[PDB]
């Protein structure tokens, strides 16, 4: 179907919005993969088996790798889920993830 392509172009615009700089203050921890070495996190990969970040999603989107909007949404939500599973809920990163996720969920809910 053609409408799948229209949905994916809406998804690409949503990805560009999540990378926009109105959100920089809370989006920056999600720009790049977690660098466990820079952060001192010897236990991250024990909890998080499938790392995800917006930069990886952008390269996947630039390569036509998402065949429907629902695969894209699953990668974005995976990124958040990794953050929420690894970190305690009172952690700043979780508030920041929720602000970015609110942006995502509001925009994704409009796709037909
Ligand atoms: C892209 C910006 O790099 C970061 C820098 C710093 C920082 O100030 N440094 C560390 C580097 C140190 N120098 C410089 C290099 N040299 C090697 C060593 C010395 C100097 C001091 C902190 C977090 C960063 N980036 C991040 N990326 C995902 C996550 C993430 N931080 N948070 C933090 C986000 C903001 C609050 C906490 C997490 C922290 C622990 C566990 C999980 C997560 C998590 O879930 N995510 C998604």
């Amino acid at each position: 179907t053609v409408k799948v392509t229209e949905q994916l172009r809406h998804c690409s615009e949503i990805l560009k919005e999540m990378l926009a700089k109105k959100h920089f203050s809370y989006a920056w921890p999600f720009y790049n993969p977690v660098d466990v070495n820079a952060l001192g996190l010897h236990n991250y990969y024990d909890v998080v088996k499938n790392p995800m970040d917006l930069g990886t999603i952008k390269e996947k989107m630039d390569n036509q790798e998402y065949k429907d909007a629902y695969k894209f949404a699953a990668d974005v939500r995976l990124m958040f889920m990794n953050c929420y599973k690894y970190n305690p809920p009172d952690h700043e990163v979780v508030t920041m993830a929720r602000m970015l996720q609110d942006v995502f969920e509001t925009h994704f809910s409009k796709i037909p």
